């Protein structure tokens, strides 16, 4: 049925991040490829606010998510996070487009975009065109995922992983990106970007759900 796409903002003292990363790495390693329904597990910390970790999970469906949650490695991760995190916030997303390539210099960006209610459908189509062409044409684009907040359909979250800074620079200069920014001008009310330092990232190969 509908895939599960969640982002967990976990505020953890920079002093406790090594313990966090150990359990984050075990969670990733023991989940992929062992769990058939686990499509992506990863985590990155805000380059500007090192205490903020953004843990990203994608499952085939709710059932797959539950199977993951029942795993010992998932128990260990949540126990660890509950023990050390001063704040936690879970963002549940309705997946729109989820694209990945299979598997140091990686650039990871988390973008929150508020879209005007009247432009929901037009925006969705525009961003799908851009993401699909980027994944088909840019070898430096590793992961591109989009979803809308279940609690507010006009709030979009994007996760973009680029191979390096060069891939990022190229991405904004393509013909398809130019089209995207013209088409969506006036549809976007606000855009908040967090540049994350990748700590963990794994996927169950090349995924293309649009």
């Amino acid at each position: 049925e509908t895939p599960i796409f969640k982002i967990k903002k976990l505020t953890i003292a920079e002093n406790d991040r090594s313990e966090y990363i150990r359990y984050a790495e075990k969670n990733m390693h023991d989940s992929i490829p062992a769990e058939e329904g686990t499509l992506l597990i990863g985590s990155g910390h805000d380059d500007a606010h090192g205490e903020d970790n953004y843990e990203i999970e994608v499952f085939r469906n709710k059932g797959a998510e539950d199977l993951h949650i029942a795993g010992s490695h998932a128990d260990d991760f949540v126990e660890t996070v509950n023990k050390i995190a001063t704040k936690q916030k879970v963002i549940d997303l309705h997946p729109e487009v989820i694209t990945t390539k299979a598997q140091d210099n990686f650039v990871m960006r988390l973008i929150k975009v508020e879209v005007k209610d009247a432009d929901a459908e037009k925006f969705s189509h525009a961003v799908k065109k851009e993401m699909t062409t980027s994944m088909a044409s840019e070898p430096g684009m590793e992961i591109m995922m989009s979803g809308t907040n279940i609690d507010n359909p006009n709030e979009w979250y994007f996760i973009e992983v680029y191979a390096n800074d060069e891939a990022y620079d190229i991405h904004v200069k393509t013909p398809h990106y130019k089209e995207y920014i013209e088409e969506t001008d006036g549809m976007v009310k606000s855009r908040d970007v967090k540049t994350l330092v990748r700590d963990t990232l794994a996927t169950q190969g090349a995924i293309v759900l649009d």
